[PDB]
């Protein structure tokens, strides 16, 4: 019945949500306990790579709407935690969505603060908060131009489309679309190849891809040169 | 037969070139022109989706390549209005365009320039402008490259080659393909559709899109939460339906 | 035998990177050599646009893994030049990337590095440098994401894996397909095209759409508008 669960599988950590009758909306206290899962993987140093994955059918239906307007709605701070949990975190390793169903709204926007997606193959993606007059405040505005380009982005954001797999996959929303039913899985197999790869490497080469967006090229290259530093120690 | 018109229905404005001699090519009363209408549509509170149409068959050649040399030219302003009229404008409120035949040089600029592009499926775009020695000077150089990545964005500006409605959509130069004649409608329609939504939310997530690039991720998001204050009188006249 | 070497035909320059035995890797030596070619090029006033190709069927493994921990091995430069030589010059005319083979590694990066990339049909680029655990030090972790959008850059990135040409021209990560052996001659052809328009208007229009990146809009469109200064004289001989 826990709202987020945790399980691991040697170093992937699957963080698990569940709320059955809420699609898999995220409130006040489900952001708390997501944001507090990933802030144990980012320091368990046996852990490399995570996975997020909804249950039960979907991914996540965004914000509870039900709980908004009251005392289990979503926090909003200023300057972080976000409204959604960990979609402010910046996590010093990376993380795998792996969604089954419904992405959508504050959902869309957790798939994007992850680094890669994992799709199956009828899941929908899209910005549906925009029929509802709910903002994103999550990173969308930020994470869709950046991840598809703006032309792309500024399709998405101002009509609140679905955005369907193949569709997804082919505009680089998404990147691997598996059968129903099996985006757990195929999200961990990949997560547990990264992390048979040397991890300091990943993660710098990870974390300056990250950094260099906004830098001019030469600033953004004389940090790239810092990865030499991190591999050797 | 004057160079620009704007026509209005309900809260979606349509402004129109239309110079059939000179290929809806833009001059400097034209700028002028075009600059003029849109500051009009940023003001005017009833009006929440513009539409960019070219007239009679084309969208727009560039700059008016004989007005070049008269006092008839593109004013050249260092710091705005740019060439083309409206190319350095932020609007607060978005703009489709509604391309049929050509959109090249100044005139791919206006297009990028815009929100949205919806295209007929026998137009072409291209930096033409690439053959004739004009340099991109109406945004092209940076809205290429964000808006379809730099890769892409550079074959287009060095090669200055037509692209084609099918490949347009493919590497999302443009957003909809429809028939031939039909760009103007189809671009009313999704104006009309975005237009329905709730507009300050619509607003303010368009504007922390558009203001994010160049910025540190976190400074990005600091400004991106403003978008809760932005929606709250319109939230609260929602809270019946939500 | 060397292993670099300079053709030039008309405006346009081929850099030839040719190391048959080590599959064209790039060790010190042969990184300050092309950083040599790729400088003279830049000076060159009679040069439009450059052409980088790997010779003997394949474009360029990354650094030399046997050079490596040795003398031979690749400088590391905290402000540059970057260890595969050119990766971190700003060059000032184009350059076209011409692939067969295997682009790896630092391979890929310097077709990153380039402008444009032209593919034979039977050629792989990749991040082969995670298996190895060898960072990208030679600005693959900046180009990638802006060149085919951070989505994609993350996945080439993180897994390492394998691209195949048409996957690659899909994604934009390179702009044109040619068939098995072609690739020199087609990045030529279409150097040569790029050649034959005005150039200091070409010039004006890439070192804005380059210099743009991070930069705020309302900067980056005062920065193009200089376009037109640069163009000045050109515009006039082209007149009438
Ligand atoms: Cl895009
Ligand atoms: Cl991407």
């Amino acid at each position: 019945q826990p709202a987020v669960r945790v399980e691991k599988a040697g170093p992937v950590t699957t963080v698990i949500l569940n709320r059955p009758h809420a699609r898999n909306a995220v409130d006040g206290p489900t952001a708390a306990a997501l944001l507090a899962a990933f802030t144990e993987f980012d320091a368990d140093p046996e852990a490399s790579v995570a996975v997020l994955w909804g249950d039960n059918g979907t991914f996540c239906a965004g914000a509870d709407l039900k709980a908004m307007g009251t005392d289990r709605g979503n926090e909003l701070h200023p300057h972080g935690p976000g409204p959604m949990g960990p979609s402010r975190l910046r996590l010093s390793k990376p993380v795998i969505a792996a969604i089954s169903g419904h992405a959508v709204a504050g959902g869309i926007e957790l798939a994007l603060w992850c680094d890669l997606r994992v799709v199956e193959e009828d899941a929908v993606l899209g910005v549906f908060c925009r029929r509802w007059g709910v903002p994103l405040i999550d990173g969308g505005t930020i994470r869709l131009p950046r991840l598809i380009g703006h032309s792309r982005a500024m399709d998405l954001i101002l009509t609140g489309r679905p955005v369907h797999a193949n569709e997804a996959l082919d505009i680089g929303l998404v990147n691997r679309v598996v059968a129903r039913g099996q985006a757990r899985e195929a999200a961990e197999t990949l997560a547990a190849e990264i992390a048979a790869f040397p991890q300091q490497c990943v993660r710098a080469d990870r974390d300056s891809a990250i950094a260099q967006w906004g830098m001019a090229e030469e600033a953004a290259l004389d940090n790239e040169f810092g990865s030499i530093e991190r591999v050797a120690t």
